[PDB]
């Protein structure tokens, strides 16, 4: 997250914080996720697609620290990954950036909710918030394109929503977005996801509830004016979400 502000997962409680196992002791930060129920994370396939193999991973709930060990947290190893089967890449936009695991702890269980350890709502089919509607997002990701690190404490921002109108200008990113993606931007680009991000939630209000609109996908750069973020749109995928959760 460029800009915005550190949080606690108290204040994202379906976040979910997913790492690599390596070869060597090396346990490495890959995406985040959130919680849609308590056996199900929903993130974006590219996390995952160059080691498609679930035994690679391991997810934590109830974590705000990236190296460190938050009280209270759960972790879990990755029972599946299900990743979907229409997606595609070009040097930038990737298409149908959606991905699933199921959840297990080393003694069989789910997420217990608790303070820290919360699910989060998936939109009704194709309903969005109108454009110019305020909405968060939230991530380990980096602080500054140009940082090396990411940051240890979790962060939260807001960013507008844009229309497929505006998005879809050449000046923009013309035909890279599509209807099943959603842009969203500071008006002075001041604030953003960047790389690390991948795979969080972007949660709007919807007739007062914290809603999964949008899961964070892709961008040019981060922050850079007339480059928005841009996220799989969750209410494009109510069906493909209901059957791959079975």
């Amino acid at each position: 997250i460029i800009g915005g502000e550190f949080t606690t997962i108290e204040n994202q409680p379906w976040f979910a914080a997913i790492y690599r196992r390596h070869r060597r002791g090396s346990v490495t930060y890959v995406c985040g996720g959130s919680l849609i129920s308590p056996c199900w994370v929903i993130s974006a396939t590219h996390c995952f697609i160059d080691y498609p193999k679930k035994e690679d991973y391991i997810v934590y709930l109830g974590r705000s620290r990236l190296n460190s060990n938050t009280q209270g947290e759960m972790k879990f190893e990755v029972e599946n990954l299900i990743l979907h089967k229409d997606y595609s890449a070009d040097t930038l936009a990737h298409h149908n950036d959606i991905a699933l695991l199921k959840i297990r702890s080393k003694e069989g269980r789910c997420a217990q909710p608790s303070r820290t350890i919360q699910t989060i709502a998936l939109p009704s089919m194709y309903n969005d918030p109108q454009f110019g509607t305020s909405c968060e997002i939230t991530g380990f990701g980096k602080e500054q394109s140009t940082d090396y690190l990411y940051p240890e404490q979790l962060k939260m921002t807001v960013v507008k929503l844009i229309s497929h109108r505006e998005c879809q200008q050449p000046h923009y990113y013309g035909s890279e977005v599509t209807t099943k993606m959603l842009c969203a931007a500071d008006p002075q680009w001041k604030t953003d996801s960047c790389q690390g991000d991948a795979g969080g939630p972007l949660v709007c209000s919807l007739q007062g509830r914290m809603t999964l609109t949008g899961i964070v996908s892709w961008g040019l750069g981060c922050a850079l004016k007339d480059k928005p973020g841009v996220y799989t749109r969750v209410s494009h995928f109510l069906p493909w979400i209901r059957s791959h959760t079975k």
